């Protein structure tokens, strides 16, 4: 079964502090357009946020303009750095969150 196109629909997101929930993110997020889910790095046996995920849209575009319309943006005292999920870079983190879940 293919799933590239999935791939083109997710953000990478880092450099978010434990201030900078999703429920910001969501919602940083949201003013780019809708996003379908958003995920990050919790580390269960910590209970402790790891400080970066991914955020997976609708639309490529909207994936896309919210990378150009953030990628770096402040927000978190620093700046939420938005890469695409589908960065040979970002490969390596998406590495540990390939879980693989039926998630819209």
């Amino acid at each position: 079964d293919p799933a590239v196109d999935r791939s083109l629909r997710s953000v990478f997101v880092g450099n978010i502090p434990y201030e900078a929930t999703e429920e910001q993110l969501k919602d940083i997020f949201s003013e780019v357009g809708p996003v379908v889910s958003f995920r990050l790095v919790y580390d269960r046996e910590t209970g402790k946020p790891k400080g970066y995920g991914f955020c997976e849209y609708q639309d490529q575009e909207t994936a896309l303009s919210a990378m150009r319309n953030l990628n770096g943006r402040e927000f978190s005292g620093r700046a939420l750095r938005v890469d695409n999920a589908a960065s040979e870079k970002n490969k390596e983190e998406l590495k540990s969150l390939g879980t693989g879940a039926p998630v819209i």
